[PDB]
């Protein structure tokens, strides 16, 4: 709907989420997609006018996508969907090469949550799959899902990282 927020310089739809931690920092919490069934991401949404802060936003749409309750343990900072949208879709320098220039789709603000409960029953608990995931696995998932910009997020995470 149109309680969604954008940035006043990029345009960009502001985006909130958090990278859901074990209490012994050896898995993430990830949900499948509601557009692509098939691709694992993390739980985040779109800001609302009336919500004061990113963390408000961060812990209704881990609640709301992944039915999990936790206390945020860090700010992970923003990172952006540089997705692009038939004329001149490259732009080549001389000793390298990168996709033509545009705005970012999304600007997403990340936190850190250490999960304190898994609830069996929230509102999307019949639209989406949810599961823990070691580094390794959850590095390939967000790769298959084509979201680097998730694997930035989770890279600035405490998450153990020597499987
Ligand atoms: O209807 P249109 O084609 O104009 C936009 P689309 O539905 O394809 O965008 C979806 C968005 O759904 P919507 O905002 O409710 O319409 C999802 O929103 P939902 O999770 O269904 C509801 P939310 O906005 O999170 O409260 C989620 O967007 P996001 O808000 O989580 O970033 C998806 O992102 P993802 O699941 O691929 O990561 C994003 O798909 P993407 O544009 O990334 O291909
Ligand atoms: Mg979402």
């Amino acid at each position: 709907r149109e309680n969604q927020v954008y940035s006043p310089v990029t345009g960009a739809r502001l985006v909130a989420g958090c990278i859901c931690l074990t209490p012994d920092k050896k898995q993430v919490l990830m949900i499948t997609s509601s557009a692509h069934k098939k691709r694992w991401i993390v739980p985040k949404g779109g800001v609302e006018k009336d919500e004061p802060n990113y963390e408000t936003t961060a812990q209704r749409e881990t609640w709301e996508e992944a039915g999990c309750i936790g206390k945020i343990v860090a700010n992970l900072g923003t990172v952006e969907d540089m997705r692009p949208p038939d004329i001149k879709q490259f732009e080549n320098s001389r000793k390298d090469s990168e996709v033509a220039k545009h705005p970012p789709r999304t600007e997403f603000h990340f936190y850190e949550l250490e999960i304190e409960n898994l609830l069996d029953k929230f509102p999307e608990c019949h639209k989406r799959h949810r599961k823990l995931y070691s580094y390794t696995e959850a590095k390939q998932n967000l790769i298959d899902a084509k979201r680097p910009e998730l694997l930035e997020a989770l890279n600035r995470s405490a998450i153990i990282k020597d499987d």
